[PDB]
Order: C-alpha cells, then structure tokens, then sequence
C-alpha cells in the first residue's frame, strides 16, 4: 500500500482533501452538551385531585393506576409519590437504549384502561403523562422592574401564560415547559354564614353557576333543509358564557315573581384570581412568575439555547414596560465556557508538541509534517462522531485532547525512522521513505490494531458508566483507526514529497542543537552501556519487577472508588422544610430570612426561591431556593459552592422555626435530587405503616449517628396532625340530611370546586368556588357549616359532626407496588460509595425478616459498573495477547511484552494515590490509556528486536542495539503526550475537577511506563526469550 | 383589503382572494336574564330549547337493520325559516305554564 | 349547531393549545365553521414515519378530552393521516335518472 | 462564450414543476354571504348546464 | 404593513424558498468534487483545470 502512494503523492493528498472536507462539512449540524443522554429514560405521571388527602389520594387514584402500570415493556422500576396537595406523582423509569415514544405510547395504553376507575372530578381535570428529561435547561423569570410590594403576580402570570410560555413550548428542542406560577381563573370566595342567612346551600350555588355559565350552540335559521322560497341563513349567536366579575355577581339563585332577586354577588365575593395556589415563585426577595424549560432529546444545546434567548430578546420587544425578562438559571453557559476550555487547550498542546519536533528534527520543514497530519485526522474523528449520533460534550472533548498525543506517535516514528535512515545511508528521500516505510510497515498496522483493540472493549459496556465510555472510548477508537489509516496512507507521501535531501556527514551543527545531538548520543550511549551491563543479569531483575507488580496490586487495592467527580456547577439547592402543618406564611418568613442572609453575601449573584416545591415533596411547609453563583474569574477558591454551602449550613444550624439544608448539585442530571447514595427501603412483608415507621425510626437513627456520612433524611414529608370529623350517620339521616349534602358542602367549602370553564380573553380557564378566607382557618369554621335537609330548613354541621385530632401522612411513598421508605444521604468526605453500601448491606442484614431494601438511580448504575469491571479487564487482556500472538507469528513474544502492563499501572495508580483522588471513571480511562500507550511503547522496541534477532544477531546483542536505535522515538514521543496533556493535570476553573481527574493519572502512567519501560522491555525480552528457550 | 387592494391592483396576479368565508350577518338574540328569570325560566331551558330547535339534538342511537345509527330531533322546516320563528319559541317555567 | 366563533374558542382552540410542542411540527392550520366542523392540519418535516406522529398527536388530544363540551364528546373526535389528494371518487346513481 | 452563459442564465425565469394537463379541472362555486343552499343549487344547475 | 402584521409562507411557498436556497451550495459542491476526483486520477492539477 504505502509504496503505492510514494509513487503516487498527489492521490494520498486527494485521499487527504477528501477526509478533510468531510470534516469541514459535518461540522454545523454538531449537537453540544455538557453530558449526554447517561440518566436513562422517564416516563412521569400526574394526577390532580383537589381537596383529596395524600392517603386518599393514595387508595382512589395513585393505587389504581399503579396496579395498571405493572406489566410495561422494558421496566426498570417506579416510584410512586402522594401529596396532600392532591398530587399524584409516579416515575417510572426504563431501561436505557429504549425508544422513548414507544415506551410513553405503551404507558398511555395502560393509562386508558386504568381511566375507568377514576372520580369524576380528576378525570375533569385530566391526568397527564410526559417525557421525563429531568433536569431544567434553563428558567426564564418575569418580573416587574420597580419591585412593587404590591406586586400582582396573578396578572403577570397571566401575561405569561397568554404571549410568552406559548411561544417557548412551540420552539424547537424544547422537551417539556413547566410552570412554577398557576394561570388566572374565575375566584368565588363565598360566604357560607350569608348563604345561611338566606337559606341557600352550597351546592345550589354550584348548580345555579354551572346552568347559568354555559355556551349556547342555537344554529342558524334557514338551515338545510331549507324551503325552496326563503333564502338567508343566518346564525342566531347566543351569549351563554360571561366575561368579566361584574357579569359574575349578576348570576341569580333565586329571584321571586315581584321582581326581587338575590344575585352570586349578594353572597359571594368574584374576582379573577389563580387557580391554584401551591406554588410561588420569588427572585431576590421580590415576587415574579418563572417557567423552565427542559431540552428535547437529540437536539443543539448551544442553537437551542441562543434561539430560546433570541426569542425572549425578540419578545422583548412587547413586554409591558414594566416587566422585565430575566435568565437567573441556565446550564449552557457551563457547557459554552467548557468547550471554550477544552478548545484552548486544544490550541496549546497543539503548539506544544510542535515545539518538541523542532527540538528534536531541528528543521521547520521535518517538523512540519506531522502537524499537518494530526488535524486531518480530528476532522475524520469528528465525521464519523457525527455518523453515530454522538455529540460534541465534555468527555469527548476529554477524548480528542488525550487523543493528541496518541495519536501524534504514529507520525512521530515515521518521520524519526526516515529522519534517521536519511543520516545513516544518505538515500534520496523518496528510496529513503520506501525503506523506512518497508521497516515499520508491519509495526504500524500491529501497532493501529492493537491499541484500537485495547480501546474496543470500552464501548462494549452498558449503564450510565457505559453511555460514558461509549462516547469518550469510541472518539478514542476512530481517532487511533484514522491514525493508522493515514499513518499508512498520507505520512509516506508527505516524507516522499516534503523532505529535503541532508547533506552525508552534516551531523556537524553549530548552536545548541549540537548538543542535543551530542548529548544525546551520549544518552543512548550510557544508556547502551546500560543495557549491557543490564542483559548479563536478567533473572534477579525480575525479583525487582515482581515488587513493582505487587506493589502495583496492594495500592490498587487502596483506592477509593467514586461514580463521578463533583462539579462546580454554579449554583447550590437550599431547602426549607418547617414543622408539619406549617402555614404559607410562615414558609415566606424563614424564605425572606434567607433571602436576606444570602443577598448579604458576595459570593451570590442571584437568588431564586420556589414556594411549595422542594426536593422532600410538596406541601405549605416545603420551599427550596435555587442560589446562583457569580463567574469563576470573579471568585477564588474561598468562595466556591461547597465552601458557600458550608457557611450557610453554619450560619443558619440554629433556625428556630423549622429546618433549613444547602446541598450541592448531583454530578449527573437525571440520575437523582442530589450526589450520594439513594436507597428504597421496602415493606416486603406488609408489617405496616406504623411497623413501617418504627422499622424507619431504628435505620435513621443508626445511620445519622454514622461519620460514614454526612446526613440522612427522609426525602419525604413526615407525619402530620389531622382533624378527623366523626359524622353521626344516624343523627344526620334522622335530621333529614343526605351524605351527599355533607359531601358537597366539606369539598366545596375546603378543597375548592372547580364548576365549569368560563371565556377569558378567548381562553377557557376554569370558575373555582371556596370558602372566604376568615370562614375557613379554624376548626370551628367547620361545624358553622350548615347543609339543607329534605325539608328545605338549614342544618348546622355541629348538630352531628366531632371533630378528633389524629395523625396520619401527608406524603405516602409508594416503590414496586409495596407501601416504601425513601432514605437519601452522602458519603462523607474522604469516605467512598462502596464501603458505605457494604457496610449498608450489613446493617440491612440485621433488620426484621420481611423488611427489604433496594437501589434506585446512582447506586445501581455504580453497583452494575463496579460488577462488570472486572469482566471488561479481562476481555480487553485477552484480545490484545491474542492480536499480539497474531501479529508476531509467536506466543513467546506477546508474554514477553505483555510484561509492561503492569508497570504503567503502577505508575497510574501510585499518581493518582499521591495526589489522593478516587478511582473514578476519568482515573478508569485514563488509566486504559496509558495501558495501551505503553503497549505501544513495548512494541516499538521488540518489533525491532525480532527483526535484529532474526538478523542473526545473539539475543542479548540484537536487544542491545535495537534498545540503542529506538530510544529516540521512545522519549521523544513519551516527552510529547507529557508536555500535551500536562493542562489537564493543572486545570482551573469550569471543569477543573474532570480535567485534573484525567491529567494526573495519565501523566504519572505515562511516566513510569516510560522511565522504567525502556529499560525494563528489553530485560523481559532477553529472559523470556532465554527461559523459553526460542529460536529465530 | 390594504394587500388585496396593492395586489389585486397589481398585475403580477392572475387573481388574488380570501382562502375562506367572508362575513356574513348574525341575528344576536338579547336575552334579558333578569326577565327571563323572574317569570321562572331557567337558562338551561332557553339553552336546550333553542339547540334542539335549530341546531338539531342527538338524543340516542336506533338499531336500523343491525346498524346503530343517530336519532336528531330538530324543528320544522316551515317553523325555522324565519327570524320570528325564533321568538314564537315557548319553554316551560317553574310553575308548568309554557313563557313564549 | 356551533356558531364558528363558539367552535372556535369552544373546542377549536382548546386542542389547538395542547397541540402545541409536538414532535416535527413544520406548521398549523385551523379552521373553524359554522356548520359545526372544525378543522386542524399539522404539517411535519418529509423524512417522519407518520405513526409516531399520529400516536404522538393522539397523546396529546386526550389531555385536551377533559375540556370539551359533552355534544362533541358523545359524537367524538376523529384523527387522520392526511394524504392531501384523491386517488378516485367513485358514484352510485339510479339507471333511470329519477327526479325523485 | 462564460460571460454569455452568466448573461442569459441570470434571465432565465424559475418554476417549481411545469404546470401539467391532468385531465380534470376545479370550479369553485361562491355566493354571497348568508345563501340558502338553495340559490347555490340554481347556480349549479346553470354551471352543469352550461 | 403596521408594525406588527406578519407574514409567513406555508407548503409551496416554504418549499420554493428552501430550494431556491440550496441550488447555490448544491453547484459548489458539485464543482468541488469534480475537481477533486479529476485531480485524483490524472495524478496533476493543471490538467483537472
């Protein structure tokens, strides 16, 4: 093949041009993230029943459509959470690889079956299923710019609703809108000692405004079929619906043959209000209305998210002048900045490594070679990224940065071999290439396929460690096959055509460079020496590196394990979770406390606070604030998430109404609320709800007396005073009044009746009627209820209604069909996952017989990827023996230089020890990396050494000399992905974490399997060789 | 009619006309609900009494040779061709007696 | 029996609303008549497979279902596949060209 | 000869496809607004006479 | 027309407007490979010009 290009330059250069332009072209329709799609994929359910306890809510609808959801194609699990607000939340999650709209197709085909059983009333609201990308891409935030006090969200709200959340959700890529605001409705606020004053009830309210507030569809007269004489249809357009309040207040209940008439507004007070009030939204102390926007799967982050920008600038030409747009959180600008990182560094070790070269050849136009070579494989890489649906994010980018240096080697021999051919025997340069390419023709392809074959593997394994590796492994595995192919085909012709002829005996050089060549020859010479005075003693050595493995194995043995690394993000969670039955208000007082200890601090550029929603579940006494952080230049490492949280965590210990938590960001959006260890604890055996609580009480007070970690909640509300009202069935039938009487009135009075939709703006938005304010805080409030008896006459609810104070839960937890606790938590710093679930699974041992335990999301994925580990180490050892017996016609050989595996993972691990970072994925990879450049390393020595020794030349002196020719190559290349990769090793800034992660621990392997390999692979080679006793 | 006037006016058009209905009148019915519901008329009944007379109502399904097929009651043709027809209407108020 | 304009803000743009965010969607058409008959065409980008869509569509329709009134309900909605165009129209008639 | 091509390509008017005898043609019958079916059966009679 | 009357194409309208758009890079590319795979085979350049 090669020869065939020397004689034909200008075909490799079109080869050259066509792979470069494909490159080019693809490059527009890249998709950016920051991680790919690793959480696998959700479908979320929810269900809206007014009024309705969580435990209720639990046995009517959650239970119903949990018995259906059984049975669906490709489960992994679901989670099924009841609020007392009247939520229903059910999660159920898939296994990864599955296509999302079938799996949302075969949910909603279960849905309809379930949709039978259902009250009348949810099914009248509607029961929703939706893609669940958890994770906002961004929160656009609405407010008025004077920061009224009086501030009226509810027309705010409104504004948005009607010309702003519209427009987004029609976007492209956006997945999901979610609305932290609720959108106007008719508010009748009645009062029910004034409909008992006239008599009336409250169902007859409910009946007079559903009969009165319908549209009429009259028709058009002269319809068909119509007479042969009159010609002109018309339409006859009723007025059923009203428009405004005032229209409202005259609905009449009862109006005598006189003329006097008691109207809604006699007894009632209308307005246009929210229609729901369990949210709220607050930015820096000041009420505003927000909206979040989640991404659709396979999309542009960057386009996307410059459009949704674009589009609320562009908008912004029609705001109310007092209303103003904001962005208070958005995940790409972390995205943008990385790349922008990444890209740099691209630029530096791209220079650096051209620094090398010139040291080394001491020629621009040597030099220049192979830094044409290496973007034209970056390209090809990005092409066929693009052909497998990969996309431009973080760990690739992690790919194509180390990809450099591995990829710069194959260039680095080429040139170096024909370089040195060129001193030694003076050829022209195209006889000259035809020689050197003749030489490492067989070690170039060996080479190309084994270190894509040390790679393979990798993008083999499955999980969310698996989607990981898939993209970083894969950019890998097509950049090295390019490195080979073009190794093969365009470095020949650019050595045959771009060389220039040296003059024979010009290794005179004036400057500096003569002492690179002198000393360096000096090098090679002592370190000649030193192989020989190293082949005599072959197997003590041995007893040297048979510590080094031991070595390696008992360090490895010590290094904590860890799923990913903690990014700075930006931004932290803070949670506010007051007593059970705390009111709205006193959520806003310890919120605004908050609010006011946060805006005191530097290091918070803006805070946004959510009412109502937290990471525990929904509820009065549930709040969660979302600080953000300013830029990384404008902030030292004092000021980071984690130090911030920590003084948050110290300032407020104290808080005397309720309990306030600043936690940071999971790593991984989409596999959990925060980092740590999720775990289901699980009634197996039924023992009980109130079983269920002591069995909870015992685990959480073992575990939060535990330093393994650093807290242990209940992700859920806890148990909550309820006011049970003992109805005398008997007493109430004998005054002539029907539970449904009873009924009504409690739902209407309490939890709020939606009756009927009414035309707002050309919008249907629903009439809602509740109790006034004053006639409903207390619990007398609830026998001043009167309901009307078969007689007409009014009776109060006091005359057969108790009232008796239980407990019972405001949140029930449903996992697997079994009634389940929710225990969350985090390991402590220095302390691994791993230790912590085994010393878990001990603790679980302990427990009652028929109490379970299982792991959701982070914990399962870290328990299959450190399960299938093992396996992977062991695929990848034996496809490389084997390619290594393949390629060198020997078994006796691959044993020989499958001895240097261990030695670069003794340098790896013994780095990574040092500077005390866990056995990540980045130290995973990292360390897969150097295994495999060092594989490469060995066998650039012992090709030579096999050619030498089948030359005729006895072992000790054919190593000896091969071992002289190669060290060149050998430091010059290893010196090279050194110098390029040392940025990752010191990163700052966005990412810094990830960055250091992998720079460490490649640059300590490479190093030992550098410094140690050369001397060492030619000591395996002599006394393998002997011990076997083979013959050339 | 700004854009149809420019480019009906403009011969660079073969023709150029409203994809869809033009306006057309409606007979908008007052309905005082204060009368209405003093003589004992409830708004369902006007409601009903006016979509079944003119717009024609679906009460239920017949069987016609095996098929389910729709039972519509509607007015008719010689008492709905006309405006007036619409007030010679009557329905029923809270004491039996039969309001035009 | 609905007016246009009660078809419209009645049934035609409560589906309309919940159509929005589908998957492909190149653009909208609603049109609503007086005869009762509302109209909705969504057009996609060429290259979808056209069940997804359908079932994507249908998904959404039966959030909207909790909205309508309970005519349009108990006569139902349909959803199509839109082949804008004829292949044939075929024709029954009487041999004898009756009048009646 | 190029600078020709340049002249008359750049006179050259576009269309999407050549309009094409398909056999068949549309008529479209609109009455004023609030006619009977009637009128519109009368002027469909003249059209199918004619 | 007064600020903020729009307008937006719809079917044949939209598509004209694509492939009007797209002819141009559709003849750069074509040129490009010619010449690319002319330069391929006759082992020159001034004989692909």
């Amino acid at each position: 093949m090669p020869l065939f290009f020397i004689r034909r330059p200008n075909f490799a250069w079109v080869v050259a041009l066509f792979i470069s332009l494909g490159g080019l072209l693809v490059i527009p329709f890249l998709p950016v993230a920051q991680y790919p799609n690793v959480a696998p994929p959700q479908i979320t359910v929810t269900a809206t029943y007014p009024g309705a306890s969580a435990q209720v809510l639990t046995d009517s609808v959650t239970s119903v459509i949990e018995e259906e959801l059984n049975g669906a194609k490709n489960l992994l699990y679901f989670e099924s959470t009841s609020n007392a607000n009247g939520i229903a939340e059910i999660t159920v999650t898939f296994q990864p690889g599955t296509d999302p709209e079938l799996a949302q197709v075969d949910v909603q085909n279960r849905l309809k079956k379930a949709e039978a059983r259902m009250p009348q009333a949810v099914l009248t609201l509607g029961i929703q299923t939706e893609q669940a990308t958890a994770g906002f891409l961004l929160i656009y935030s609405l407010r008025y710019k004077d920061g009224d006090k009086n501030a009226n969200t509810t027309a705010l709200a409104d504004y948005a609703v009607r010309n702003v959340n519209n427009e987004i959700r029609r976007l492209p890529g956006v997945g999901k809108l979610q609305f932290f605001d609720s959108e106007a409705a008719m508010r009748v606020w009645i009062d029910p000692q004034k409909l008992v004053g006239y008599g009336l009830s409250i169902d007859d309210v409910n009946n007079a405004i559903r009969t009165q507030n319908v549209q009429v569809p009259a028709g058009a007269f002269g319809s068909t079929p119509g007479s042969s004489e009159q010609e002109l249809t018309a339409t006859l357009t009723v007025k059923g619906t009203l428009d405004n309040p005032e229209e409202f207040a005259a609905i009449v209940l009862r109006a005598n043959q006189d003329g006097s008439r008691l109207t809604l507004g006699d007894v009632a007070r209308i307005e246009v209000g929210s229609q729901d009030y369990n949210f709220g939204s607050r930015q820096d102390g000041k009420p505003a209305v927000a909206a979040a926007v989640q991404l659709s799967p396979g999309a542009n982050a960057i386009q996307t998210a410059e459009a949704v920008k674009q589009r609320l600038t562009e908008l912004s030409a029609n705001f109310p002048d007092n209303v103003e747009f904001s962005v208070p959180y958005d995940t790409s600008r972390f995205v943008d900045v990385a790349i922008d990182k990444v890209i740099m560094t691209l630029i530096e070790a791209m220079v650096l490594v051209f620094l090398v070269m010139f040291l080394f050849l001491q020629n621009v136009r040597y030099t220049l070679i192979p830094s044409i070579v290496v973007p034209v494989c970056l390209l090809g890489t990005l092409t066929f990224m693009y052909l497998l649906g990969f996309s431009v994010n973080m760990m690739t980018m992690f790919g194509m940065v180390l990809a450099i240096g591995i990829l710069v080697d194959d260039a680095i021999v080429v040139v170096e071999n024909v370089e040195r051919i060129m001193a030694e025997e003076g050829l022209a340069p195209v006889p000259a290439t035809i020689k050197a390419m003749g030489q490492v023709s067989g070690a170039i392809i060996g080479i190309t396929l084994v270190l894509s074959a040390v790679f393979l593997p990798l993008a083999f394994m499955a999980g969310s460690v698996g989607v990981i590796y898939q993209q970083f492994s894969l950019s890998l595995a097509v950049s090295i096959l390019f490195s080979g192919f073009l190794a093969l085909t365009f470095t020949p012709a650019l050595c045959a055509t771009l060389l220039k002829p040296i003059p024979v005996g010009h290794h005179e050089k004036t400057g500096f460079f003569g002492w690179f060549n002198r000393k360096f020859t000096s090098l090679t010479s002592r370190y000649t020496k030193l192989n020989d005075k190293l082949v005599p003693r072959a197997g003590r050595v041995m007893f040297i590196y048979l510590g080094v493995v031991v070595l390696m194995g008992f360090l490895y043995m010590r290094l904590p394990e860890s799923f990913v690394p903690v990014e700075d993000q930006g931004y932290m969670i803070v949670d506010i979770q007051l007593p059970p039955g705390a009111t709205r208000e006193r959520t806003s007082a310890a919120g605004g406390e908050l609010e006011s200890f946060l805006m005191a601090r530097e290091a918070v550029q803006t805070t946004f606070l959510v009412l109502g929603f937290s990471f525990s579940g929904m509820g009065e006494n549930a709040a969660i604030a979302f600080p953000l952080l300013k830029d990384w230049s404008e902030r030292d490492s004092s000021q980071s998430p984690e130090a911030e949280s920590a003084a948050v965590n110290q300032h407020f210990a104290n808080l005397d109404d309720g309990a306030i938590m600043a936690v940071p960001p999971p790593p991984v959006e989409g596999l959990g609320n925060s980092g740590g260890f999720a775990l289901r604890l699980q009634d197996r055996a039924g023992l009980g709800r109130d079983a269920l609580l002591a069995a909870r009480d015992e685990v959480l007070g073992k575990v939060n007396g535990n330093p393994k970690f650093l807290y242990a909640m209940m992700e859920g509300l806890a148990e909550a005073p309820q006011l049970r009202l003992v109805i005398d069935r008997e007493q109430a039938r004998t005054l002539g009044v029907s539970f449904e009487a009873i009924s009504s009135a409690l739902s209407t009075a309490f939890g709020s009746s939606v009756i009927n939709d009414f035309a707002n703006a050309g919008r249907q938005q629903r009439v809602v009627v509740q109790a006034e304010q004053a006639e409903r805080m207390t619990p007398e409030s609830v026998l001043r209820l009167h309901v009307p008896n078969d007689s007409g006459s009014l009776v109060p609810l006091s005359a057969f209604v108790t009232t008796s104070w239980e407990e019972g839960p405001v949140q029930v937890a449903r996992y697997n069909g079994y009634p389940s606790i929710r225990i969350a938590g985090d390991a402590a710093p220095g302390v691994s996952t791993g230790e912590a679930m085994l010393e878990l699974e001990r603790i679980a041992a302990e427990l009652p017989e028929g109490i379970g335990y299982e792991w959701t999301g982070l914990s399962y994925q870290e328990r299959v990827a450190s399960g299938q580990a093992t396996m992977l180490f062991a695929l990848a050892i034996t496809v490389v023996f084997l390619l290594l017996v393949a390629l060198y016609e020997s078994w006796a050989i691959p044993l020989t230089v499958m001895l240097i595996v261990p030695v670069g993972a003794l340098g790896a691990v013994l780095a990574v020890t040092a500077i005390g970072l866990p056995n990540d994925v980045y130290f995973k990879v990292g360390l897969i990396t150097v295994i495999g450049l060092a594989a490469k390393n060995a066998i650039l020595i012992v090709e030579f050494a096999k050619d030498l020794w089948e030359d005729g030349y006895s072992l000790r002196d054919a190593a000896v000399e091969a071992a002289r020719l190669r060290f060149r190559p050998i430091i010059m290349t290893s010196m090279a992905f050194m110098l390029g990769v040392v940025p990752l090793a010191i990163a700052t800034g966005a990412g810094a974490a990830s960055q250091r992660a992998l720079g460490t621990g490649v640059l300590g392997g490479m190093l030992s399997a550098t410094m140690l390999g050369v001397i060492f692979v030619p000591i395996f080679f002599v006394w393998v060789l002997s011990l076997l006793r083979t013959k050339p």
